């Protein structure tokens, strides 16, 4: 409310160095944050998806200026700072949250998806997967494979996701944000059920981002 205008020049810069349905989704979340203007965020994901954005536009500029491919902003301290943030605010007594994020640089756009990924996927475990449940285990964790692959996960010990609920490909708002982020990607996302727990998985090919990134220029 007092940082509006700055909020928005930050929430710009990201959007003008990013672009597709990436930057469509930087569009909104701009124009829903001085509608409510504060806060006026907290209560829905909004706030959440906002702190995404800022942690990295930090990055950003931190890092400079670069070509939109070239690998500048640091993921795995990227991550553990949404993934802190998440647990701070969503988190609860009992609830364990454990983060092993491999060093990785990535480009601006490869950032930015996997970080509002992995946050629509873990604020999810901790909204969602413990409701009747005293306490659970959430696990994240970026793992660089072989041939550039990079494998994110996100494991509950909890409730499950619903048996007629195929998310993402159902579900809320969270749910399409995850199925526009993956393709943009080029990335593969696969779900595991159960009251053992739900298991997300995507798999990203660092090594594609470049072609992905020029290719929408
Ligand atoms: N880890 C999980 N454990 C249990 N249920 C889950 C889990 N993740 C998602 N769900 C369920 O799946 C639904 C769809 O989630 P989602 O598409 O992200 O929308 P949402 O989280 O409810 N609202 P939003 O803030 O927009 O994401 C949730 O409402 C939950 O009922
Ligand atoms: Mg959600």
């Amino acid at each position: 409310p007092d940082r509006a205008t700055e909020l928005d020049r930050q929430l710009a810069e990201v959007q003008h160095r990013v672009k597709n349905h990436l930057a469509m989704i930087v569009s909104m979340i701009r124009i829903q944050s001085s509608q409510a203007g504060g806060v006026g965020s907290q209560f829905d994901s909004l706030s959440r998806r906002v702190e995404a954005l800022q942690l990295l536009y930090q990055e950003m500029d931190i890092a400079g200026a670069a070509k939109a491919t070239d690998k500048i902003i640091p993921l795995g301290a990227y991550l553990g700072r949404i993934a802190s943030a998440i647990n701070h605010i969503d988190g609860r007594g009992a609830i364990k949250v454990n983060v092993q994020a491999d060093t990785v640089d990535v480009p601006v756009e490869t950032a930015g998806r996997i970080g509002l990924l992995v946050s629509e996927v873990l604020t999810n475990a901790l909204q969602h997967a413990f409701s009747d449940r005293a306490s659970g285990v959430v696990q994240l964790r970026s793992s660089v494979m072989s041939g550039e692959q990079l494998r994110v996960t996100v494991e509950d010990d909890g409730r499950g996701i619903p048996e007629d609920c195929d998310w993402p490909n159902e579900g809320n708002l969270g749910s399409r944000i995850v199925r526009q982020l993956v393709q943009g990607l080029g990335a593969e996302l696969n779900v595991t059920r159960g009251g053992t727990g739900t298991i997300v998985n995507i798999d990203i090919p660092l090594s594609q981002q470049k072609t992905l990134i020029a290719d929408e220029r």
